[PDB]
């Protein structure tokens, strides 16, 4: 048709990449993905046809709430009798005059009872909705209105509330349909189990392995079988053979049977020299279809990632190089003159069935010969007070081999404690079937546990389907939108691990970012940012060409912003390119020459800011543009807030493009701030902390938000008392005490997170202050490795001037604040834990073993008591 072709073009740009490379591909599995995976996109938007409009609206403008309805103290308490004070906006005429009308009512008040307050006090003389004053936020849904963020944070900083009534039919009116057309391109045996042989695949031969004879006599492959990173069996490798003919002919026998092959079954491999690794690639045994794997195959393999000092890379990705001018080793697999496939869930289901049975025959003198077969051994109250303190420790605490064995006894109990299930699954040995298949059991009538305990089962150390897939009816369960985008970074990075491009973990998230458009701004922009990997472009495209199909009309805002950020880049690239070395003077002319081209020139405006799509980009205001004084050339821009009520909110956007630097680490870390903020919060420890904008969008490219009216401590400088002496500046009178107990708060909270999370490299340009007095910290590289840090500028302003700070009282409700906050954090470790756990194979230079994760248990320290921790933290702070 001809209007497909127009959609493929958008589908295309926005990629960057066109629809018929994904046709081009006859690997069945990428088209069967293309394919079925449309169900998802019918099921999404039939979401967003099923109450029409409204349900449109939902859909584009979600609310933006909190996760619970409930408020604490320190919440509550700034709001006396319950009583919030709001104003209300309203546009009588057509040119735009501003009636404010104050209104004073229950926190808890539906968006429908503002409504009529204000059109009450309207008239002292369910048409209309509430939108915040400078930003494309809306109040749809009937949550009490201390649970949307915007209020909820109005209340936090004491700050006044500013809405809008605008009519329903202004909304509406200007969201446009969606008409999703299903596209012309989705119309188009015995058991493992009966199979008892040992497994042995044939290495060939190699092509491509062109290599430097210099410091290179002979090669030769090594191969091991592993399930999730743990082998099944023994690595075997080939015989060495010369460098010039790469032939091996040889079949390679593993201790290990093929019907206890587990499901997720890998070969991983690699040429190596003679005694250092070349090239290294990875084979699922079993297709997509549940098949095993016979006949012959090639992989074309990958290059060693800088750091890999073991032979093989068994969390690397697993399938060919798509730069088919690699390395490529032939394969082939035994055909077993059937096709092989993996046994139903009711075979799996009648063995596991048949099993149990046999333990009760068994009895108690039989369950002596196997310490693991301590089912039908009676258990003491020790044994259950063991396994609950098995069930409380970090998710990567040790687990001996006597406590897996203690485990795997006694599973039939630990369905009492689910929060045991990760270290259970931990316990299973994932090479007999017949274990497996009774753990399948388990898993299938598991308790549900918390998303942020189902989330370590996606990560890179539970590889098995049924495990994940229980991890995902988890999240389905429990997940609100809320905490979906608090932890979508993670969960668009766990998306690697996926054995299959069609699983369900993809499924849940993209259905998610086709029903709420809030998450699918992010998952667009979390994915896009890395298609230039080419481990992943491939899923990561088709991924983005199903949502592309069927997030509507905002596809259209996206191109709008792709050749926004693509201008940004290719000019930002002239920079570096043609005059790096010169004057900043003569860069600026170069770059308001370039700026003002037409082509450049509406570009960049007119569109939404991808650090936050609620926030307009309009006019662009080149006087305020500047090349920054950084390195790299970040750009300095500043665009006009086109609504109609900026000046309530802010007037101008102000955003850095840095094109030089990865991003991902200063991205993760203000995620994590953002979360400890969080957790502060609703514990009732006010500690306000600067989460604040940071979006990688691709290769050492991104956009970082300004925050206004803050400078670094070493301008500031520019006497231990003279980071107080302009803080006494800039706030005098009553703004005093405010602006002391801001800095102190703030303070707090910077010293307890950049102690817990390793954060080094701390000076005086690395820390800044805002003019109402709030500290916060920059420039996130480094992180993980340090000890407590407290400057004596700091601490003066503590105390207020005074000269020892220990002495006075503000030192001791400093540190109750830290010794509060730091126990917080630790009584959420865990979700931490897994947090950096997911980010390890997103191949993040400083989150790639779990070493660089060991250091939160030491300034955690969870192999510690809660008492002997906080002595611990004590100590660290007293050694300044």
């Amino acid at each position: 048709n001809r209007e497909e072709k127009i959609l493929n073009r958008e589908i295309g740009f926005a990629i960057g990449m066109p629809v018929c490379e994904f046709d081009m591909v006859k690997d069945p599995e990428v088209q069967d993905f293309r394919r079925n995976i449309l169900n998802v996109c019918k099921e999404a938007v039939d979401l967003r046809d099923l109450n029409s409009p409204h349900s449109r609206a939902m859909y584009v403008y979600p609310p933006n709430v909190e996760s619970s309805p409930e408020l604490p103290k320190h919440i509550y308490n700034k709001l006396d009798k319950g009583q919030i004070i709001v104003v209300i906006w309203v546009i009588v005429s057509p040119n735009n005059d501003k009636q404010k009308y104050t209104l004073k009512i229950n926190h808890d008040c539906v968006p429908e009872q503002v409504i009529a307050e204000a059109i009450r006090k309207k008239t002292r003389s369910g048409k209309y909705i509430l939108k915040v004053c400078g930003c494309d936020e809306y109040f749809l849904e009937k949550y009490p209105l201390s649970q949307y963020k915007y209020i909820r944070s109005c209340i936090m900083l004491g700050r006044m509330p500013n809405l809008m009534l605008m009519a329903k039919e202004s909304l509406y009116s200007q969201l446009p349909m969606d008409c999703f057309t299903m596209p012309s391109y989705s119309r188009r045996t015995k058991s493992l189990w009966v199979i008892n042989s040992a497994l042995r695949i044939k290495i060939l031969c190699a092509t491509y392995v062109n290599v430097n004879i210099r410091d290179i006599d002979k090669i030769y492959v090594r191969t091991g079988i592993y399930h999730g990173g743990e082998p099944l069996c023994d690595n075997v490798n080939t015989q060495r053979v010369p460098c010039s003919n790469p032939r091996w002919n040889e079949w390679l026998n593993y201790d290990i049977y093929i019907p206890d092959l587990p499901r997720a079954a890998r070969l991983c491999l690699s040429i190596c020299s003679v005694h250092c690794p070349l090239a290294w690639g990875n084979i699922n045994l079993f297709d997509y279809t549940d098949t095993l794997v016979s006949g012959k195959m090639a992989l074309n393999l990958w290059p060693v990632p800088h750091g890999l000092e073991d032979l093989l890379n068994p969390i690397g990705v697993t399938g060919s190089n798509p730069n088919k001018e690699t390395p490529c080793l032939e394969l082939e697999f035994d055909w077993f003159s059937s096709v092989v496939k993996f046994p139903d869930m009711s075979v799996i289901e009648e063995h596991a069935n048949w099993s149990v049975s046999r333990e009760a025959g068994f009895s108690y003198s039989h369950a002596g010969l196997s310490n693991r077969l301590a089912r039908d051994n009676e258990l003491r109250e020790n044994d259950k007070e063991q396994l609950k303190a098995i069930s409380t420790r970090d998710p990567l605490s040790e687990i001996t081999e006597q406590e897996k064995d203690f485990l795997w006894s006694h599973r039939h109990y630990c369905v009492t404690i689910p929060e045991i299930l990760p270290k259970l699954l931990l316990s299973v040995k994932w090479n007999s079937r017949d274990e497996v298949a009774q753990m399948y059991c388990l898993v299938k009538d598991w308790p549900p546990i918390k998303p942020e305990q189902a989330m370590e089962l996606l990560d890179c150390n539970y590889p098995d389907p049924m495990v994940r897939g229980f991890a995902v009816r988890c999240l389905e369960k429990y997940l609100t939108d809320d905490k979906l985008s608090q932890y979508l970074i993670q969960l668009v990075q766990v998306l690697k691990y996926e054995q299959y491009l069609d699983n369900l973990l993809v499924r849940f998230l993209l259905k998610k970012a086709l029903t709420n458009q809030r998450i699918g701004h992010f998952f667009f922009w979390h994915l896009k940012s890395e298609m230039h990997n080419k481990t992943v472009s491939q899923r990561f495209g088709l991924l983005l060409e199903s949502y592309c199909r069927a997030c509507g009309m905002y596809l259209k805002h996206l191109n709008r912003q792709v050749e926004a950020m693509e201008k940004l880049i290719n000019l930002t690239d002239i920079l570096k390119q043609e005059k790096k070395d010169e004057t900043q003077k003569v860069q600026m002319k170069f770059l308001v020459e370039q700026m003002r081209r037409p082509d450049f020139m509406d570009a960049l405006q007119g569109f939404l800011s991808p650090l936050n799509p609620a926030h307009q980009l309009g006019n662009l205001r080149l006087e305020e543009c500047r090349i920054m004084s950084s390195a790299k050339r970040p750009l300095w821009l500043n665009w006009e807030n086109p609504d109609i009520m900026s000046e309530l909110l802010f007037q101008n956007n102000e955003i850095i493009f840095k094109n030089g630097d990865d991003l991902r680490q200063d991205m993760l870390t203000l995620q994590i701030i953002r979360i400890m903020e969080n957790i502060w919060q609703n514990q009732g420890l006010d500690l306000r902390m600067l989460p604040y904008g940071c979006l990688s969008i691709g290769d050492c490219v991104g956009l970082i938000e300004v925050v206004r009216n803050s400078h670094t401590i070493m301008q500031i400088q520019c006497n231990s008392h003279t980071l107080h002496q302009w803080l006494k500046d800039k706030n005098k009178g009553e703004i005093y005490d405010a602006a002391i107990d801001l800095f102190t708060r703030s303070c707090a909270g910077y010293c307890v997170a950049t102690f817990i999370l390793g954060i080094g490299d701390r000076h005086n340009s690395n820390i800044m202050v805002k003019d109402d007095g709030q500290l916060f910290h920059i420039d996130f590289g480094h992180f993980l490795d340090v000890p407590f840090v407290l400057t004596q500028d700091f601490l003066i302003v503590i105390s207020k001037g005074a000269q020892e700070c220990t002495k006075t009282r503000e030192f001791e409700r400093f540190q109750e604040m830290c010794y509060k906050a730091y126990l917080a954090i630790r009584q959420h470790a865990n979700l931490f834990i897994n947090l950096f756990s997911m980010m390890l194979g997103s191949g993040m230079p400083e989150l790639q073993s779990f070493d660089d994760i060991a250091y939160i248990r030491k300034t955690l320290a969870l192999d510690k008591t809660e008492q002997e921790a906080l002595e611990y933290f004590m100590k660290q702070m007293n050694d300044a």
